[PDB]
């Protein structure tokens, strides 16, 4: 799908919520461990692409903040459904 540009803010640069999706999606997918640093973290995700899509400052920013969701998570029970 994606048909009709949802609204660009700029000419021929994605937005913010575009390139933030992006790095999210392969922090997740990666497999981006939440105990981790952010040295390794980083190296793992150094040959990727989509990391020269984002300010080198916002990538620690965004990646700080995920680990912290990943890791409140625990709290909870768990995935587990019934």
């Amino acid at each position: 799908g994606s048909s009709g540009s949802s609204g660009a803010r700029e000419r021929a640069i994605v937005p913010l919520e575009a390139r933030m999706k992006q790095f999210k999606d392969m922090l997740l997918e990666r497999g981006v461990s939440a105990f981790s640093t952010w040295e390794k973290e980083l190296h793992k995700i150094v040959f990727d692409p989509r990391y020269l899509l984002l300010n080198p400052k916002e990538r620690k920013q965004v990646f700080d903040q995920y680990v912290k969701t990943r890791a409140e998570e625990e709290r909870r029970s768990g995935p587990s459904s019934g």
